[PDB]
């Protein structure tokens, strides 16, 4: 559960700032810039999270951007 809070912040950033019909390629590009917009204390943790969860993130985010649900389903929030 160490990545739960950062997961919800990052998915929250995507939910708010990315248009909803986005392609996997567009989600990937946004994911790999998103960490820089979180509060500074989360930056390196966010980078680590994206690195470790990026495949599963793309597969789920193309379907749904709800932070709570996404973070639960990928296993970041238990």
């Amino acid at each position: 559960g160490g990545f739960c809070e950062v997961c919800k912040k990052l998915v929250g950033y995507l939910d708010r700032n990315l248009e909803k019909n986005s392609t996997k390629q567009e989600i990937l590009a946004a994911l790999e810039k998103g960490c820089s917009f979180l509060p500074d204390p989360y930056q390196k943790q966010c980078d680590q999270f994206v690195a470790e969860y990026e495949p599963v993130l793309i597969e789920i985010l193309v379907e749904v951007l709800d932070p709570s649900f996404v973070c639960l389903k990928i296993g970041a929030c238990p």
